[PDB]
């Protein structure tokens, strides 16, 4: 019993957030776990918020986990989400790279092309393709936005600085930092490919699937694999750039409202999991992709007692953002 402060950034989640609510209500007992929505303009200012005790919780992609962990802050992963099905629950997914068929250039030619990215900092459209990326990169590789603004010739790097670097923004004039930026997160990385903005964006193995509809609109894609080849978005497990953790719900350490924020997910899914509802979705809209928890998500898994971000992420994920944010060649 009681209120659960959910940060939703910007309108789209903010709709969603108020349906959640809305519906929660119609099922859940007068003396179950009800939800309040509390907007803001970006995944920072809901960090912020949460550590200041204005919110209680907010899924994170992997990447963004770690930074959330950081003091002042200190945020951890109390709730995961998981992919696949719920016969065979995955708590990981694939970074790929998307590009269109017949474009001529494999990973190792990259070079003055034009990148559109889920957003700064993020697993699938950040962290880990800058960082294969990283010593091909032009020095002075400090700061690394000035790096990589300098390898491509623009991108779409949503919640970078457009002022220090504006050809991080070149796709996606503001690089915004929520969905009001259409070329924002997974479909929006999509979108800023598709439409022809740039030549090669970085989102998740699901993407495509989520995006087209048809095969042979799909056929006319491929994904760019390590070895400097390529090969269809079907074959992306044969295709792929890394492995990283899923999304995750954190809160704070210190009256922190986890037992709560489970209780809130678990009956969520229970009642509009994938497939349950006619009335609600909680892992799709009508209002956008991705709001609030992943499309692609089938449900929530409770991370282990007092487990903390690094434990969490893993050691090699960890070493990765450090060794991006350092970093020695
Ligand atoms: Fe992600």
């Amino acid at each position: 019993d009681k209120t659960v402060r959910w940060c939703a950034v910007s309108e789209h989640e903010a709709t969603k957030c108020q349906s959640f609510r809305d519906h929660m209500k119609s099922v859940i007992p007068s003396d179950g776990p009800s939800v309040a929505c509390v907007k803001k303009a970006s995944y920072l200012d809901c960090i912020r918020a949460i550590a200041a005790n204005e919110a209680d919780a907010v899924t994170l992609d992997a990447g963004l986990v770690y930074d959330a962990y950081l003091a002042p802050n200190n945020l951890k992963p109390v709730v995961a989400e998981f992919y696949g099905s719920k016969e065979d629950p995955q708590t990981f997914y694939y970074a790929v790279a998307v590009v269109k068929k017949d474009s001529g250039f494999q990973m190792n030619q990259l070079r003055g092309k034009k990148s559109c990215h889920t957003g700064l900092g993020r697993s699938a459209g950040w962290n880990i393709p800058i960082g294969l990326l990283y010593c091909d990169l032009p020095e002075p590789r400090k700061p690394l936005e000035k790096a990589v603004a300098n390898f491509f010739s623009g991108s779409c790097a949503p919640c970078a600085d457009g002022t220090d670097f504006p050809q991080l923004c070149q796709l996606c004039p503001g690089c915004g930092c929520s969905t009001l930026n259409q070329y924002f997160g997974y479909s929006g990385a999509f979108k800023c490919l598709k439409d022809g903005a740039g030549d090669v964006a970085f989102v998740k193995e699901s993407t495509i699937f989520e995006n087209l509809a048809n095969k042979a609109d799909r056929d006319q894609y491929e994904l760019l694999c390590l070895d400097n080849t390529r090969k269809p978005v079907d074959e992306y497990k044969d295709c792929h750039l890394a492995q990283v953790p899923s999304h995750t719900v954190v809160a704070r350490s210190m009256g922190g409202k986890e037992d709560l924020i489970w209780e809130l997910l678990n009956q969520a899914q229970e009642h509009f999991g994938k497939d349950k509802s006619k009335e609600f979705q909680l892992f799709s809209s009508p209002h956008g992709k991705d709001l609030l928890f992943k499309d692609s998500a089938h449900g929530f898994l409770k991370v282990p007692p007092r487990m903390d971000a690094k434990m969490y992420l893993g050691y090699e994920y960890v070493t990765a953002i450090r060794n991006l944010r350092e970093g020695t060649c």
